[PDB]
This record gives C-alpha cells, sequence and structure tokens, in this order.
C-alpha cells in the first residue's frame, strides 16, 4: 500500500531542494515538523542576515551563507527523520522523549524480540560509546522482522564522514538482522575482539562496509548505550512526506 522505499527516495528529493531542506532540518524539535512554515524560516534567515548589514558582511562575519544548504550532522537528520515518522496530530519532541523514555542497550534487545509484527517501531538510538545517534526503522512485515539504519556522521568519531543522502541513497535501504543489532547495541560488545568489533560496527555503520574505515582508539570503551523506542504509523510518515512536499 504505502511504498516504503520511496518514502527514502522522498526524502533525499527534499533535501537536495533548496528549500526542502530547511524544512526538514530546522532544529525546532518542541513543534510538530509539518507545522513548519517556509516564510517563517527564510524570514528568520533575512532578517538576520540585514541586521549584520547584508549577505557579504554576514559571511564575513558568521563564516557561513546561511542561504547553503544544510548538511545535517548525526542528530539533526536522526531527530527530524523521526519526527516524519512519530508525529501525527500531535508532536514529538525527541530530545525530551530521549531523556524521558530511555531504556539501555540490553532492555532493548528483550524488546525487540517480543515486537507484534503487525505492527511497525522506530528506535531513535545515542550511542555514547561512538558518541554517535541514528535511527533503527523496524517496519511490520509479514516475513522477517528486520531493521533499516538511517543517520549522517560529521566523522569526528570512529567513523568516516558521511552525507545524509549518500547514505539513505542505498545503505538506507539495506536490512539488517535483529540479531545484529542485538549484539551492536549490547553491554556484551565489549567483550569482542577487535577485529570483531570493526566487522559488526563496519557492516552496519559504514557506506563500504570496511574495516579499516572504523577507528576503535575513538570509541570510548566504558559507556552504554541510550535508546527511546517508539511504536509508529506509517501513515503518518507517508504523509508527513506528502506535507513537506505539499508547502514547496
Amino acid at each position: 500500500s504505502i511504498n516504503t522505499i520511496k518514502l527514502i527516495d522522498d526524502i533525499i528529493a527534499l533535501h537536495n531542494d533548496p528549500k526542502g531542506n530547511k524544512l526538514l532540518w530546522n532544529d525546532n524539535w518542541q513543534d510538530k515538523i509539518i507545522n513548519r512554515d517556509l516564510a517563517n524560516i527564510f524570514e528568520k534567515i533575512d532578517e538576520s542576515v540585514s541586521e549584520l548589514g547584508g549577505l557579504e558582511m554576514y559571511q564575513e562575519m558568521v563564516g557561513v551563507n546561511p542561504y547553503d544548504p544544510t548538511e545535517p550532522v548525526c542528530g539533526l537528520s536522526a531527530q527530524n527523520i523521526f519526527k516524519l515518522m512519530t508525529e501525527g496530530e500531535h508532536a514529538v519532541d525527541p530530545v525530551e522523549m530521549a531523556q524521558t523514555g530511555k531504556i539501555d542497550g540490553n532492555e532493548f534487545a528483550e524488546s525487540v524480540d517480543q515486537l507484534s509484527s503487525a505492527k511497525n517501531y522506530v528506535a531513535l538510538v545515542n550511542d555514547r560509546r561512538l558518541g554517535h545517534m541514528f535511527l533503527i526503522d523496524i517496519p511490520s512485515n509479514d516475513q522477517e522482522t528486520v531493521g533499516y539504519i538511517y543517520q549522517s556522521d560529521l566523522g569526528q568519531g570512529a567513523l568516516p564522514p558521511l552525507k545524509i543522502a549518500d547514505w539513505l541513497n542505498s545503505r538506507g535501504k539495506d536490512a539488517v538482522s535483529l540479531n545484529k543489532l542485538k549484539k551492536l547495541l549490547s553491554r556484551e560488545f565489549n567483550l569482542l575482539s577487535d577485529d570483531e568489533k570493526r566487522a559488526l560496527i563496519s557492516e552496519t555503520l559504514d557506506i563500504h562496509k570496511d574495516v579499516s574505515n572504523v577507528e576503535l582508539d575513538r570509541i570510548k570503551r566504558d559507556r552504554g548505550v541510550d535508546i527511546y523506542l517508539t511504536e509508529y504509523d506509517v501513515n503518518n510518515f507517508y504523509e508527513n512526506i506528502e506535507t513537506l512536499k505539499s508547502k514547496l
């Protein structure tokens, strides 16, 4: 019924549009993403630029052209795609929910094993070992229940720089077994050999599944993983995307 591969390609399209980009990657976490107003977002940019004496002067003082598209860092992309998936009539504030609805990587592993295949779920993952935030989409399925990872990465941790559209264009469409994700996010991850750690991380999170792209010395060994796992309605995910496209 809903074409889910097209959902992702439509996120990519929205990101590629000069005005769609500003709708999608805005940082208003408290209000519904579909409550975002292009005129209002651009007026705020225009006023900030006029206040500093125009674009040339703004760029001199700030070092960025605020009309350029945003290449979102990991938390900016993950939290925005999460709102796209989870909001219906009511807003979802992912900053707030990550703190109040948090479960740990081992609680996640117990949860995922009893999710209804008749329902869709999404996990907002703050991996404090990696310093990296990403999403695991676990959509309803009449076959094997699997996850799909949506992420971007500034590249300052254990992984290389990764642009949201490059990831989504293909790897974001790759199913990951629930067992691999449980293994990745469990405390027992630490007990793995360096080789196995690089294999698991690269397989799930690296654009080319390349072990030589994983720098283990950038990982904070002791830390755990904070997860907010919630049900979502794919009809909301679809319509929220439609809504943004319409705004254009």
